[PDB]
């Protein structure tokens, strides 16, 4: 942790605030310096998990490039509760390319599901991020039950400074090949739901991408990979998570935590 004293003060006073517990992680990819506030706890990911899946199913894509633009049927079985691209395909296909981008930019979580279900389940999702080094991540759940969120339960959550630096691996380094690095922090320059969120935070003129999620218990989260101006890109996740499972949701905490650290670089 190289958290500057004044910064801890700032995420605590913001968390405090809130009135919820905020987990953030930034990494420095310059300098490989790694700051933030409650990082090694585990918070429920919700949403935020798809990035370890469809980073999963592109490790596949790298020993068979058309398993992206296979066809894949839909039906309406395969329908939850927040199915905004797969429900105009029901009785159709999509193909694994098509369901990536729309899990990623729409947080379509029928899409999720079905990348599940060629990956293998939860469990495979979590074999992945073990091979890429991270040891916090667990996947145990689908869509929708992986966003119930309850405070002390471990299921489905990882902690901020692994999901950061399991960003970084994926959207900038090596855990990847090429192809599938760019892809991925394509679809994430692409999300299409983060507007309010880390990117309201940080200058307008920065490149990033983004992927958020939301749950129960007021869950409200964003992971993120920051190409400022000039200089070279920072990863920063913002979870949060509220005492009562019927909280709304705090985008604009996210916000000001991303402008906390933002500033402070
Ligand atoms: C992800 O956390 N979910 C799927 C979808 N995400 O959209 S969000 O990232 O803009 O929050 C809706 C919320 C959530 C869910 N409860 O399924």
């Amino acid at each position: 942790n190289h958290i500057q004293h004044q910064m801890v003060q700032q995420l605590s006073a913001l968390e405090k605030s809130a009135n919820g517990r905020l987990g953030v992680a930034v990494i420095d990819t310059g300098s490989g310096a790694i700051a933030g506030w409650r990082m090694d706890e585990p918070f429920p990911m919700c949403s935020t998990s798809k990035v370890m899946a469809v980073a999963a199913l592109l490790k596949q894509s790298e020993q068979t490039p058309e398993l992206m633009s296979q066809p894949q049927p839909v039906a309406s079985g395969d329908l939850v509760n927040y199915n905004p691209i797969t429900e105009r395909f029901v009785g159709k296909s999509m193909t694994f390319d098509e369901l990536s981008a729309a899990t990623l930019q729409y947080s379509d979580n029928a899409a999720m599901n079905l990348i599940l279900a060629k990956l293998g389940g939860p469990q495979k999702v979590t074999a992945f991020a073990r091979s890429i080094g991270d040891d916090k991540f667990r996947l145990d759940r689908n869509e929708p039950s992986l966003n119930t969120a309850i405070p002390g339960d471990l299921r489905d959550t990882s902690t901020p400074r692994a999901m950061a630096l399991s960003l970084q691996k994926l959207a900038l380094g090596d855990a990847l090949g090429q192809v599938q690095r760019e892809k991925l922090s394509h679809w994430l320059r692409g999300n299409t739901t983060g507007a309010a969120s880390i990117r309201a935070g940080l200058p307008s003129g920065w490149s990033v991408g983004d992927k958020t999620g939301s749950g129960d218990y007021g869950t409200t989260n964003d992971i993120a990979v920051v190409w400022p101006t000039g200089r070279p890109p920072l990863v920063i996740v913002t979870y949060f998570t509220q005492p009562q499972q019927q909280a709304e949701s705090q985008r604009p905490v996210l916000a000001k935590a991303a402008a906390i650290v933002a500033s402070h670089y």
